[PDB]
């Protein structure tokens, strides 16, 4: 299995649990710090990073009814410059670039209390696929599915329904949507961290998935596994393999990695491409920092990069 060692450049540091790297419609860069605490209680933050200096700015410190958040994953919206944030304590939030935020839902379409979320990914139709490795949100005592299988997957549809699409996962983490060349959503890829597996489903429509299958295998016996992921323009899937010092590269068909990228740190957590470039920003938990490196090709366009009123 070929392994490459590109040059990694430090961007910023001292960000507890550095996660959810994302770019907004204006090109601004954000990351979340889920592990920030205050007096032993969660006090996670959402930060904006100046890429020219590495200087940080906390734009939001989510809290609902006195319960602080654990923001861990992000996606930028298309029709509005706003961020969708998966929070391990608060569920799903919508955060404005000015710092104001709104809680999306306390319960799902079946009336069941929402579970804490970790990452999310939009499909080109505007539906948001979310992983939920935590137990019930906020007032409820914080729990996580690292040992027991209670992790779930949700779909937040364009018509505003929060539907649980599957459950019984052991820490569902990263998530990605594979699209056809015509732009139609085709498959959902979900990372199940401690089991060293990537799972796939065929997407038949909003909140409609079928044919669950083992899609890929994550190497190593180390503690950890697949965390965050994203596709490149050729539909290669790059997967942060937390605890292995590598980012695995899977081909469109999955299976075993076709290549591995060696990182100068043991805990890569999540990644994101800079729009219209081959530059990938990576967060890691060894140093709680953000780095960047050049890939072989550009990233796959994110939903926020597509056009609602586009001809082609
Ligand atoms: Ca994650
Ligand atoms: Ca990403």
């Amino acid at each position: 299995i070929p392994v490459i060692e590109p040059l990694f450049t430090k961007v910023t540091e001292d960000i507890p649990g550095a996660e959810g790297p994302v770019f907004d419609k204006n090109g601004d860069f954000y990351i979340v710090a889920p592990e920030v605490e205050v007096n032993g209680k969660p006090a996670g933050e959402i930060l904006r990073i100046d890429l020219k200096t590495g200087k940080k700015t906390v734009i939001c410190k989510p809290e609902v009814n006195g319960y602080g958040g654990i923001p861990a994953g992000c996606q930028c919206d298309r029709d509005a410059n706003q961020l969708f944030v998966a929070d391990m304590r608060l569920g799903l939030l919508v955060v404005q670039t000015d710092g104001t935020f709104e809680e999306i839902a306390k319960k799902d379409s079946e009336g069941r209390r929402m579970q804490g979320c970790n990452d999310c990914a939009f499909d080109y139709e505007g539906n948001l696929w979310i992983t939920a490795p935590a137990g019930e949100v906020a007032p409820a005592d914080y729990t996580r599915s690292m040992q027991e299988k209670f992790g779930s997957i949700y779909c937040f549809t364009t018509d505003g329904q929060m539907i649980q699409v599957d459950t019984a996962f052991q820490f569902p983490n990263g998530i990605a949507v594979r699209h056809m060349n015509d732009g139609r959503p085709y498959q959902l890829i979900v990372a199940e961290t401690p089991t060293k597996k990537l799972w796939s489903y065929d997407i038949k429509g909003p909140a409609k998935i079928e044919n669950k299958k083992v899609w890929g295998h994550i190497p190593g016996t180390h503690e950890g596994g697949a965390d965050g992921m994203d596709f490149d323009e050729d539909n290669n899937l790059l997967v942060a393999n937390w605890g292995s010092s590598h980012i695995e590269v899977f081909g469109p068909d999955g299976g075993q990695p076709k290549m591995r990228i060696r990182c100068p740190f043991e805990k890569p957590s999540n990644l994101h491409f800079k729009p219209q470039t081959k530059t990938i920003f990576v967060t890691e938990h060894e140093n709680n920092a953000v780095w960047k490196f050049e890939w072989q090709r550009n990233g796959k366009k994110q939903y926020c990069e597509t056009l609602k009123f586009g001809i082609f």
